[PDB]
C-alpha cells in the first residue's frame, strides 16, 4: 500500500508531471501517487516548504514525500533524502489529525527527497530528522540524467525507489548537517508592544491574508481569542476586529475577520468574501499587530 | 473497491486538498479517491450543486461523494450525510451511461455526505433519497475539530469512513426533511411566447454559454430541434439559429450552434471557437428564448 | 494491473473529467487512472499531440493512452483506436526512461485511441503501429451516445473496455493507412548555414522558449553544445549565447541560456527566470537559428 | 475680450470638440474658448456639475460657462441658460481667487449654459441666479439641430452668442424654478458621532481619495485641524491620521494624509505616492469619520 | 484673424505640439490655433482622414488646416497644399452648420496642409480643389528639417506662413492630380436588398458603434427613419431596431437604437449606455444591414 | 501678445488647469496660453524636466514658461523664478528652429517660474540664466494660499503678472546658485567600449524607445550614421541595426531603425509599428550600446 505525495513546480498544463507519475508505477507497481501541488510559484524555495511542511500528520506511517523546485537541474548537484523524527507535536497544531482524538503516528515513519536547495528547511526545523543522505546511486538514478529534468531523475525516480522499499541508507552517503542547504527565516519583531511581521501567503481560492505571526507569538503577548486587535497591513491598511476562532463570527457576510488559521498563524479575512483580491492585497506586505 | 470522489472549494494551489486525501488512505487504505473539481467559486452553493447533482450514474455502486463548500466552518452546524434513492435523473428507461444501453444502478447505492448547506439542494430534487442523519459521532469526526477546516473535519473524515464500511445510520441522529437545509431555485419565466431564464454557467475552457432554459421548458412553448431560434442575451446582444445537436451542425467554423448540451439544457456557442470570452458574457446575465 | 493515461481538452473547472473517470472504473474495476493534463486549447490537435508523443516509455508496458480533443463530437465520425510500433523515438541505444540504464519497452506494447481528427499524427510518425481500427462496437461505445460529449463515449468508455482487455481488433473494421487523418507538420526549413523554425511552445510556468528546431536539425548543421549561437525570435531579436546543457550554465540568475529542451528540442530561457512572460513572448513567433 | 470656458462628454479623441469651437470663433469673432475637461463620464451629471461649480471666481467677469452632457440629445428639451448670482461667498472656499486678497467679482457676472438635466443643480445652489430662460430662438440655435449633436447645436452655437453679446433674455422664455431639474445630492449623515458620507472623487492624477464630507459638517463636530481621525472607506479600510493642511505634514514620502482639498473637502491620500491606485479605491465607496 | 486648425498623432503625453505651437505663434503672431485632436491611431491614414473631412464647414474662411501623420518623416517627400473648392459635402441647399439656416461658406476659402500620405484621400473627394503645390521652399520649411520630426517641419511651420498670407502657389511646384497619393475605400457592397459594410470606428468616449454604411446607400434602398432593420455585426449579430433619428427613440435607458450619426452614417448604440465597451466590439468588425 | 506655455502634473480630467487658465486670463486680458501637457507623473521632477528643457527656441521671445508639479504644496517653499541667457542648447551655429535658417532667438529673453524643487535643473545647465528670484510678494501671490495648490497660487498666478509686464526682480529676492535645488543626473557609464545607460522615456503614442545615451557619448566610442550597433535593453533583450537618421531607413514596415532623436539622443524603434508595447518595454530599463 505505499503512498508517493508529490509537490512540484512542474504546473498541470503539460505531460511534465505524468512523466513523473508513469515512473512512479513503472518502478513501484503497487504505488499511490497523490498530487499535494504543482502550481508554486517556480524556484520560490519559501513557498514550496510551506505546502510540505505539515503533511506528515495527515499521511500513513512510510509514505514518501517527493518535493522539488530544481532551479540547480543539471549542475553536479545531488538531491538529499531525509527520514524525519516527529511527525506532530512541534508541528501539532491542535495535535494528532483524523477522527476522534487523531491518528498518532509513530516517529521515523516518513522520508523526504528533494533537491538539496532550502526547500526542507521548514521540514527538519519543525520535526526533526533521523537520518540523511545524499541521492547518487544509480540504482536510483538515471546514469544519463536529462539535464533539464532534475525534478525528474533526481527525485520523482528515487521517489519511487523509496516507496518500492530500497533500503534509504544506500541511496548514496550520509549528509553532515551542515551539508542541508537551509534558507534563513525572518524572525517575528517586537515594536515595541507591538508584533511585526510579513504576510506570508494570500490564501487562494478565498483571498484570505495569512502572517507569519502564530498563535506561539500572540500567546507570549498576552494575546488570545476575545482581544480587541489591531492588524495594519502594507504599513497603512489597517484593520480593526477582535481575534476569533472562525470566520462566521465576524457576523454579517462581508465583516472582517482576524483568526487563527488551520496552521496557527495569525491571519485576516472578510467573512464569505475576499479580502484579498478587491485591494490587491499581496504576500510580502508588512504586517503588524497589536492589542 | 471502494472509491471517493470529492468535490471541494479548496483549491490546488496549496496542499489543503492533500491533506484531506492523505486522511482518507489513512481511514480507508484501499480506497480510490477520485477528483471531481476544486475549483468551484468559493461559498456558491448553487454553482456546487451543478457539479455533483449527475455523478451517481457515472460510478460504481456503494461510491461515496464528499462534496464540499462551507462557509459555516468552525460554528455549531453540523455536516449531513444522506443515501440517495434513484442515480438517474429518469425512472423507466433511465437513460444511463456506459457502453452498450449504459449501465444500471441499483437504488440506494450512493452516499453524499456535504454541508447542511443547501449543496444537495439538487441531489435530492433529482435523485431522491432513502436516508439522511446529522454526522456527530467522534468515531468519524475530530473531537476537536480545526475551526477553519471543517471541509476536512467534517467532510473528508467521514467521508473515508463511509467509504470504509461504518454504518451510515451511526454517524449521528436521522434528520428529517425540514432541517435539511434547501436553496432556491429561480424559475425561467413567460414573457408573451419567450421562455426567460438566466446564464446558468459559462462552459470552460470552451466559452459555451448554458442557460437555465430546460429542453422541458422549451418541449412547452413548442420548440425541438430544427426550430429556428432567436436567443437574446444581457438584453442587449442577440443571436439566430435552429436549435442542432451538436456544434458541427452550425456548417462553418466560427458559426453560431444553438443546441441542448450534455445536461439537456438550451446552450449557445460558436463551432470550434469560443462565443462567450470575446463578448465577455458572464454567467447570471438573462437569457431569453422564443420560436 | 492496468493503467490509463487521460489526456483532453475538458478542463479541470467541471464535472467532464470525473463523468469519465467514474465510467473508467466502472468498466474496469482495477484501474489506475493517471492524468496527463486537461489543460490543452480546445481543438488545437497539434498542442494535444505535443503532450501525447513522448508518453510511452514512462508507462508500464499494456498502457492504454486516451486522448482527445473532439470538436467534431456528435456527427457521424468514429475514433481509431491503434497499437503502436515501437516505445522510442530512437531504438538504437533508446535513451530508455528510469533509474540505470533505464526501462526498455517491448514493441507493439501501447494503445492509443483518440478522434480520428490527426491528433495522433506525431504518435504514428515517431512509433510507428502494428494495427489500427474503427471504434464502432456497441460493446464498447454507447448505442445512443451525448452528442456534445464525443470525449467521454468515444474514447473514455471505450479505453476502459480496452484496458480490461477487450480485444483491439473487436472494436471496428480494420482502418487503412490513408483513411487515419493526418495533419502537416510545417519542416524546419534552410537558408545557409542557418535555421529557420517557429516557438513551437511557451514552456509554462517558466517561461522558457521551445522551438521546433530538434537536436537532428543541430547535428545536420554540426552544430552541438559549446557552439556560439544567434537565436532571432520573432526576426528582430538576436539572442546570443553558446549552447549548454542546462540552465545554471548561463551562469548569473537571470542571465540567457541556449539549451537541448527534454524532448531534444533548441529552447530558450533565462537562468532561474522567466524569459517569455516579461516580453510576452508567444507561440508561433518565427525563431531562426546560426552559427 | 470675451470667453467661453467649455465643458463637455465629447472626449478629445475626435472632431467633436472642435466643431464646436470652429462655431464658437465664427459666432464670436474675438472670443477665447478655454477647455474645462471633456474626459466626465458620459451621462453622469453629478460628475459634470463637480467640474463647473467652483469656476466663475476663477474666471473674468461676463465669462460663459457652456457646459454639457446631453443624453436627451434630439428630444423636445431644450437647454437652459442662467446668469448665477454670487461668484463665492456660499462657494467661497478661503474668499476670492488670485494674488493679494484675490479679485471680487461683481455680482450677475457669469452665465451658464446648459442641458435642462440638473446638471447645473449645485451651481445654483451655491451661487443662487437672477434669471433663467429656456434656450429655443433661431437667433441662437440652427433651425434644423443634429438629433443627435445636441451639445453643440444647444449649447455651443448658442454660448458663442451669449458671448457675442446678444442678449440673455432674448435666447426664449423665462423659466420658473420648479422647471429647472435637479439632481438630488445625498446628505452627510451622523452616526451618532461619527459622519458617513461617500467617496465622491478618485482626484486623478494622484490618486487621492475626495469625500463629500465638507469642511462645515467637520466644524460643525468640532473638529479642526489637527484632531486625530479615524477615516474608514469602503467600511473595512480604515485609516488613522491628524487632519493636516497639507500631504508633507504626513512626514515621510507614502506616509497617510487626512486633509481637507482645495474644495474644501474631507480627504485622503499618501504623501507623494497614491492612496487609490494600489488598492483600487473607487468613487461611490463609503467613507465614515469620527475623532 | 488667422485660425490654425491643427490635426497630428504627436499625442498630448510630451511638448511635441507644444513646439509646434510655439512655432506658429512665431510667424504668425495673431494666429489662434484651435486642437482638432492628437489621439489618433499613428501612421493610420484612413483615421486621419475621417477626423479632418468634415472641418471646413465649420471654421471660418480663410482657416489652415494643418493635418499630419508622417510615418515618412526624414525622407526625400515633401507635403502638399492645397486650395479645396467646396466647403459642403451638399451644396444644393448645403446642411451649413451654425444657428438659423446656418452659415453659408465661399467656395476657394480653406487651405490643407499634409504630408503627401494619402491622409487628404476623402477632403479632395467630398470637396474638390481648386489647386495644389508641394511643399519645397526655403521661405516656408526648414533648410536643415529635423529628420524625425516632419509633422513640425514640413506642415506646422508652413501650415504657419499660410496663415500669415504667404501666397500658397509659391510654396513649390503645382502637382497635377496623379501625383496626390491616395488611399483606397473600400466601397460599400450589395448583395440584396441587403448592404455589406464594416465597423468605421468606435465613437469613443460613449461606445456607439459608427458603420461606413451612408445615408446615401441606405436612401439608394429606400431605407428611411421608421424602417424596422436587422444589422448584424461581426457576422453573428443581427441586432434589430427601427431607424429612428436619436439614442432616446429607443425608450428604456440601455435599450438599442439604429440610427444616422451627425456625420450621415448608419449607427448603432445603446440609449444612454455604451453598446461597444461592454462586448469589446471593434473597428473592422463586418456590419450587414438589411429591411 | 504675451504667452505663458503651460506644464504640469495636474492631468485633464478635472478643472484644475481651467482654475489657473482663468486666473491668467483675469491678470493678463491679452494673454495667449498655450498648454505643453499636462500628463506627467506626477511628482517625477527628472520627467517634467524633460518637457520643458528646449521649449525656448520655438516660442517667441518674452514668453514666460509655467512649469510645475509641487509635491511640497502648503509647505513653507516658494517658487524660483528665473530669466534664461541662451535660447538654443547650442552658441555659435545655434540650432535654430523655423523655416530657413530657424529664428535666432535673443539672449535673456524667455522666464521660467516654477517650484524651487529641481524641476528647472535641466533648463538651468542648458541654458544658463542671468538673474533668479524668490516669489514671495503679495502683489504676484495670494496672501493666503490654497494649501493643496501651489501650482495654481505660487506659479498660475504669478507666471500671468509676469507676462503682464510685472518686473521680474520685484517678485522676490534674489536667490544664490545654491539655493536653486537640482537633481542629478546619472551619468552613461563605460564597460569595455559598449557605453551603458538607460531607457530615459518610452515616446509615447509611437512605443518608441529613448535612451540617455548621446550623440556626444557615441561620437566619443566612434560611433556615428552608418555604424553597425548592438543595442541591449533590460539586461535580456536583443536587438541589431546600422544608426541611421530616420525610421524608414529600416525598410519595411516593422524593421528596426536604432536612430537619434529629435533631442539629439540614441533611441531604437521599429519603423511604422510600436516597438515597446508589445514587448512591455519601460522607462528605467537598462540600455548598453556596442560598435
Ligand atoms: N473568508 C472565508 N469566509 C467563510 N468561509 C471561508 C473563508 N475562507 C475559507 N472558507 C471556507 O472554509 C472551508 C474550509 F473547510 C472552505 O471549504 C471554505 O468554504
Ligand atoms: N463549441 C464547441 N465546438 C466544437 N466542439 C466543442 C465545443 N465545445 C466543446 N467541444 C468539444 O466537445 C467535446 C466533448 F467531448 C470536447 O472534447 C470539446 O473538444
Ligand atoms: N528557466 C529555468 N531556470 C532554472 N531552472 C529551471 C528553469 N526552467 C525550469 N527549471 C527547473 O527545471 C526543473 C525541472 F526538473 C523544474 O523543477 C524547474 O524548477
Ligand atoms: N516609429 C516610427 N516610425 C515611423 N514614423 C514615426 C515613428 N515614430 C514617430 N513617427 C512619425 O514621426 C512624425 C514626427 F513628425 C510623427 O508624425 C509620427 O507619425
Ligand atoms: N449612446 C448614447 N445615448 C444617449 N446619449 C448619447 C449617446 N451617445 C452620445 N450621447 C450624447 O450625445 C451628446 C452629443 F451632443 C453627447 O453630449 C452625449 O452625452
Ligand atoms: N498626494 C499628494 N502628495 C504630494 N503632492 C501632491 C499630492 N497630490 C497632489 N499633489 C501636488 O499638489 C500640487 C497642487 F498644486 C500638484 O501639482 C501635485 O504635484
Amino acid at each position: 500500500r505505499p503512498i508517493i505525495a508529490f509537490m512540484s513546480d512542474l504546473g498541470t498544463t503539460d505531460d511534465s508531471v505524468a512523466q513523473c507519475k508513469g515512473l512512479m508505477y513503472s518502478i513501484c507497481p503497487d504505488v499511490t501517487v497523490v498530487d499535494v501541488c504543482h502550481s508554486m510559484t517556480p524556484w520560490d524555495v519559501e513557498e514550496g516548504a510551506r505546502y510540505i511542511v505539515d503533511l506528515p500528520r495527515f499521511f500513513p506511517e512510510g509514505t514518501v514525500f517527493a518535493t522539488t523546485t530544481y532551479p540547480a537541474t543539471g549542475t553536479t548537484t545531488r538531491s538529499v533524502a531525509v527520514r524525519i523524527k516527529q511527525a506532530a507535536k512541534g508541528g501539532a497544531r491542535g495535535q494528532w489529525a483524523g477522527s476522534g482524538a487523531g491518528f498518532e503516528r509513530a516517529e521515523g515513519s516518513y522520508i523526504y527527497i528533494a533537491p538539496n536547495n532550502g526547500l526542507l528547511t521548514t521540514v527538519l526545523e519543525e520535526h526533526g530528522y533521523l537520518e540523511a543522505y545524499e541521492v547518487t546511486s544509480p540504482k536510483v538514478i538515471p546514469e544519463q540524467p536529462e539535464p533539464t529534468f532534475y525534478s525528474r531523475e533526481m527525485v520523482a525516480i528515487p521517489s519511487a525507489h523509496l516507496a518500492a522499499g530500497f533500503p534509504l541508507s544506500e541511496v548514496g552517503r550520509p549528509l553532515e548537517d551542515h551539508e542541508i542547504v537551509r534558507f534563513n527565516r525572518p524572525a517575528v519583531e517586537q515594536d515595541g508592544e507591538a508584533l511585526v511581521g510579513v504576510v506570508s501567503a494570500i490564501d487562494h481560492p478565498f483571498g484570505n491574508v495569512w502572517t507569519n505571526i502564530h498563535r506561539t507569538d500572540l500567546e507570549k503577548a498576552g494575546i488570545g481569542y476575545g482581544a480587541r486587535l489591531r492588524l495594519t497591513l502594507d504599513g497603512v491598511l489597517p484593520f480593526e476586529a477582535p481575534l476569533t476562532p472562525t470566520f462566521a463570527d465576524a457576523g454579517e457576510i462581508g465583516n472582517i475577520a482576524i483568526y487563527l488559521n488551520s496552521r496557527g498563524y495569525l491571519s485576516i479575512a472578510r467573512n464569505a468574501a475576499s479580502l484579498a483580491y478587491p485591494y490587491h492585497l499581496k504576500e510580502g506586505m508588512s504586517a503588524r499587530v497589536e492589542a
